[PDB]
């Protein structure tokens, strides 16, 4: 199985995210849809975690963006959905 945990705080601060995502990019667009971006109170920042290799730089809101190299065979971010503005990401392999 493959699951990566990440930590961040929304409400216009960073981005709310404190849990594990099976896919870093594919779950990136899916995650904001529900909890990675409140939209009424979300933000853009490097969602990282120290100690281990965990760093995702993106922005998570609720609006129609473009699938930022999420490679999600289920659904990309090219659609009316949670906005996800990409930025360099680095995580534990």
């Amino acid at each position: 199985s493959n699951t990566r945990n990440f930590v961040l705080r929304d409400e216009d601060g960073n981005e709310h995210g404190v849990f594990t995502g099976k896919q870093p990019r594919q779950a990136a667009l899916k995650a904001a849809n529900r909890g990675s971006g409140t939209k009424a109170n979300p933000d853009i920042i490097r969602l990282r975690e120290r100690g281990t290799k965990k760093v995702h730089v993106f922005k998570a809101w609720k609006e129609i963006v473009d699938a930022p190299k999420n490679r999600p065979a289920w659904m990309p971010e090219k659609i009316s959905k949670p906005f996800v503005k990409k930025e360099r990401i680095e995580k534990l392999e």
